[PDB]
């Protein structure tokens, strides 16, 4: 029940729980509000598939995916958990079992779990030693669906760490054994513009290796568009029609106005290289790394900068249950990592999520609060 | 194929009279809603997300007139009713329920529950036009655990507020009586709202005092022209609200707070002039539709409440439906075959038509002037 934790701490003084955007807007990204009036005339007047076509190619143009473009298939909906949804109705229909990753946000677990798929863990380390993957896969996923979210949630892992590696051992195994292959890219704006991490076109290897395959990319963690957002999904060509089928049921469109507003924002963050995203998060991650440091929260340094920092609880007794508790107590509000654990939550007493998201002196606030109320214990 | 694949290619053309969405402009008062967006930005950014929730959804029963929906305060709200329904769809499939579902409607709604493997059934919407046959109709008829049921009705504008409270007394009895979990589609009810004789009553004061199991979904998206920046909401009984708010939760934790605020200055609009600049667009275009086909091989069928889309019965010797639609869409005018509305028995569906009525008069009028034209020519 992360989603119920959240929704607790959205009332709360200092919500470090849910990773929803809630930074303010950037001065160009002000602009963008201000435009709003604009916006909304624009897409009344012109064609539900024109704003299509504009936000997905300026979303696959920043996140260097060009294969995605020239194959055209992808399905936008309302949020990711919608096109999770729609995956959840095919693996329903095809009466397939998933393995999938652990730890991961427990909403994906949750969905998936209450569409009644079968679901069965499979560890992150079993991505750390590139040369170990296709082994290890192929004594572990022993279902016919392979589910990952990659960069991970909560723990930044990535397999661009391999460089292109990592990705193509899983999808060489997945082809050669038949499995179909869901990969969660919600995480992947915070590897763009890096130096060693930035993504690869994921859509040219799914696309040349004939793997059946499932790719959800998102926009609402990555904008401070304050959730009205959107989600795409794209399906391997032997199950498009399928999955479109399934799709049309769910909506018809997403709206206009969203998608030409989004728009403006994945142009902004182009012409910026992102910074007004990447500041924000680093400036934070620091803060809470320095504060931390020391305590009985133990940071655990991410692949990706993404948007939530991720803590181990270094202590003989007390767990991620009584730290929650301790801070919330005193007004600041985290997840207990039992919520991300989703086989054996109790697992996950021994880490901490905190959202990273946030505006820099709400957030340096809630360390000094934080570091205060550990060092009581 | 659906009836949102013929949609999504209506959307491309320039007399669209197929998705029953909003796309008439904006009235003066509604222009003035879109030129505080980027306030409406900002003070969603710095107040509370459950303060946007609670006013929107105080807002949406005020207007709709659903006082024990609010002294509850138990609704949920997501992206649009069909994953509200989807929520219900997972509720279904959990307690092995199968559907009993209205026929005529419009056909996602079949499609939704099914690809989710939920068990479908039909029932004609002709066993509620006489109230006294309701509960008999229904005891020979419902062999399922839940009747899902769409009122106003989508493309008929069918309603038991025909009978006043009685009908839905009738079918609330009769899923009380046989333990029946009672699946309300309100989305269309807007459009029943300061009608002298078809106002809607409290619905939520029946379901509670009854004690029956039910889910009730409403919706902003096809009663505004909000571009689908929209909310739907479901309420369910006391004795299954946790599974359905749990089930629930793992769809989303929250709609924009942004898209709240925004809908929330809609609905007050509307207060203020009672619906007239929703009702008027409908109207201009109702009339316009049924003085321009009188007469034709399109027949217009009166509906109970003013509903935002039109049906028309295809009275000709051997033309169908999928005629008419071919004939004028290669003429530009893209309507919507009722086959697929009847999803049960399409061939059914092949003596109709549903023209969108939610568009702007100027447009629609020449749209009825090319419909007439190409008629004219059969
Ligand atoms: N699959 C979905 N949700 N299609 C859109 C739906 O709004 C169309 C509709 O219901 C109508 O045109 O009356
Ligand atoms: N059931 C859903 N969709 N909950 C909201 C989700 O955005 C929270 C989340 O995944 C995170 O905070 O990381």
């Amino acid at each position: 029940d992360l989603t119920q934790h959240e929704i607790q701490a959205l009332t709360m003084k200092y919500n470090l729980a849910d990773a929803h955007t809630h930074q303010r807007q950037s001065a160009s990204q002000q602009s963008i509000v201000s435009r709003l009036p604009q916006l909304w005339y624009e897409a009344e007047e012109g064609l539900q598939a024109t704003y299509e076509k504009r936000f997905t190619e300026a979303f696959f143009q920043l996140h260097r995916q060009p294969t995605a473009l020239v194959k055209n298939k992808t399905m936008l909906s309302y949020a990711a958990s919608i096109s999770t949804m729609v995956a959840g109705m095919f693996l329903k229909k095809e009466r397939l079992a998933v393995t999938l990753i652990e730890p991961c946000f427990d909403n994906l677990y949750d969905v998936l779990a209450n569409m009644d798929v079968p679901l069965y863990p499979i560890d992150e380390s079993v991505f750390y030693d590139v040369d170990r993957i296709y082994p290890e896969l192929e004594r572990r996923v022993r279902t016919d669906a392979l589910f990952l979210v990659d960069p991970n949630n909560p723990t930044g892992f990535s397999l661009l760490r391999h460089g292109r590696k990592g990705f193509e051992e899983v999808v060489r195994f997945c082809k050669d054994h038949d499995k179909l292959l869901l990969i969660d890219f919600c995480f992947a704006s915070f590897t763009l513009f890096e130096p060693e991490l930035a993504r690869f076109d994921m859509y040219e290897l799914l696309e040349n290796s004939g793997v059946r395959y499932l790719a959800i990319e998102d926009t609402g963690k990555t904008w401070p568009v304050q959730d009205a957002k959107c989600a795409l999904i794209t399906a391997s060509d032997d199950i498009w029609e399928t999955v479109y089928n399934l799709h049309t049921s769910v909506l018809l469109n997403v709206s206009p106005f969203v998608l030409n507003m989004l728009t403006q924002y994945v142009r902004d963050s182009a012409a910026d290289r992102l910074a007004s995203v990447r500041e924000v998060l680093t400036r934070n991650r620091e803060c809470a790394r320095k504060t931390l440091d020391g305590s009985i929260l133990e940071y655990q340094e991410p692949v990706v900068k993404v948007s939530v920092a991720w803590f181990r609880v270094d202590h003989p007794e007390l767990t991620a249950t009584d730290v929650h508790r301790l801070l919330s107590a005193d007004g600041v509000y985290v997840l207990p990592g039992r919520y991300f654990y989703w086989s054996e939550p109790s697992k996950g007493d021994a880490y901490v999520r905190m959202a990273l998201a946030r505006e820099p002196e709400m957030f340096a606030d809630a360390m000094a609060l934080t570091r205060q109320v550990l060092d009581r214990h």
